[PDB]
């Protein structure tokens, strides 16, 4: 389907409404590492079983949270290219499932958003690193660390100052304990953006003060549930304030080299000084390695979704064409 456009009416409004009640999971319902998508599925902005089309995801993040269009397009098509089924146009927001349809040939995995190292990655705030056995479920110990950092740096609330401190701690925790810790290219960028999302989109839009209370935080992160009478943000936004998080503790992209406490900077990795390189490497290396020699129908689907991905890329970058034009 074509990427949806921006909201016609982007005002704050009740999104926990009669048409979108929270419901508990049924057997087979899929939830994954993203509390935003999880909450939209659990309120029926997305299909409640957690399998959706890219267009459904873009409409849901806009309607439910006032996520901005360009950010919605970039993240959705990036996720779908590496984790979704390009022939059926379906993506799981969590585990791999037969519900995304017949699989493409190896080495493509169509693993859902749970797939480690495609979109999902290390030093998540409330989810453990994949090396420790579970990269998708809410983790109470990690959430209690978020509450502690909110008490120490946010007066009890999560805000961008807390984000800056927590983001760093999680990186340092992974360096100290995960011998396979990877923090380069796509993950490097998205990890920082994700820490702003609670302060920008989980805060009731009638306040929009960037101060997230811990009751609301737990509701979204653990139960995929909007607070009672939750109003969405009063304007489209995504990662505004990521500059504050980075400035708190500037880091170079890099990885542990098979041992703990061996963080080695990767000079081939993109960083905030090279955002177009991040896009080019995602397409020429990540997507191309999953689909090195696609058949006619897969090539067409890839090129279509790569065009859609480029719509979400900030002005100034050149489109790359791994399968030609
Ligand atoms: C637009 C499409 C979206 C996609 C494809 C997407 C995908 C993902 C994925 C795969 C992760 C896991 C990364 C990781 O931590 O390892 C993630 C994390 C996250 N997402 Fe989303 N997301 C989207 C939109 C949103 C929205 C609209 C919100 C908030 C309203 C949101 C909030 C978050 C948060 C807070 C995390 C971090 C969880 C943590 O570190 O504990 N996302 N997202
Ligand atoms: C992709 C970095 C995450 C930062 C959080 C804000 C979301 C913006 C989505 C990306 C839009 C432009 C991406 C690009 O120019 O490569
Ligand atoms: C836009 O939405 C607001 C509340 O969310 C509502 O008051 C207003 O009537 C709407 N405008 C249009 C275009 O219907
Ligand atoms: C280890 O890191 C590599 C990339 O460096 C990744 O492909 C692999 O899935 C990682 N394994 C775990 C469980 O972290
Ligand atoms: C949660 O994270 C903690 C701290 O990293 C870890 O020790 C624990 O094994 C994880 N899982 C659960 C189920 O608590
Ligand atoms: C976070 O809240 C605390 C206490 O109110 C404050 O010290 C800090 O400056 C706040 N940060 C932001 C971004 O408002
Ligand atoms: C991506 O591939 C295109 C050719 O399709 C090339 O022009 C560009 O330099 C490549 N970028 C990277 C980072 O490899
Ligand atoms: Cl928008
Ligand atoms: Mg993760």
């Amino acid at each position: 389907g074509l990427p949806p456009g921006p909201l016609e009416n982007s005002s704050a409004k009740l999104v926990n409404d009669e048409a979108h009640p929270w419901k508990p999971l049924r057997p087979g319902d899929i939830r994954g590492p993203c509390p935003g998508l999880n909450t939209l599925a659990s309120h029926g902005y997305l299909p409640r079983n957690g399998v959706a089309t890219p267009a459904q995801i873009i409409n849901a993040v806009q309607e439910g949270f006032n996520f901005d269009n360009q950010a919605a397009i970039f993240l959705t098509y990036a996720a779908h290219l590496v984790d979704g089924n390009l022939i059926t146009d379906l993506l799981s927001i969590g585990r791999k499932t037969r519900l995304t349809g017949p699989d493409p040939p190896p080495p493509a995995s169509v693993g859902g958003l749970n797939e480690h190292g495609t979109f999902e990655g290390d030093a998540s705030m409330t989810r453990g690193d994949a090396f420790f056995g579970n990269n998708h479920d809410f983790n109470e110990t990690l959430f209690e660390q978020l509450v502690d950092y909110s008490n120490r740096f946010g007066g009890g609330k999560y805000n961008l100052t807390v984000a800056g401190e927590l983001r760093f701690k999680r990186i340092q925790d992974s360096i100290a304990t995960n011998p396979n810790f990877s923090f380069v290219d796509f993950r490097f960028f998205t990890a920082y953006g994700e820490t702003t999302f609670p302060a920008n989109l989980f805060v009731d839009g009638r306040r929009d003060d960037g101060q997230l209370d811990m009751d609301a935080a737990r509701s979204f992160f653990q139960f995929s549930r909007m607070p009672d009478d939750f109003f969405r943000a009063p304007s489209p936004r995504s990662g505004t304030g990521v500059e504050v998080v980075v400035q708190a503790h500037p880091m170079q992209p890099g990885r542990n080299v098979g041992k703990i406490n061996s963080y080695t900077v990767d000079p081939t990795s993109s960083d905030f000084s090279t955002p177009c390189l991040m896009y080019e490497k995602f397409v020429n290396i990540t997507v191309k390695s999953l689909y090195p020699n696609p058949t006619v129908q897969l090539r067409k689907a890839l090129n279509t979704n790569l065009d859609f991905l480029f719509q979400g890329v900030a002005a100034g970058c050149t489109q790359v064409f791994p399968y030609g034009r």
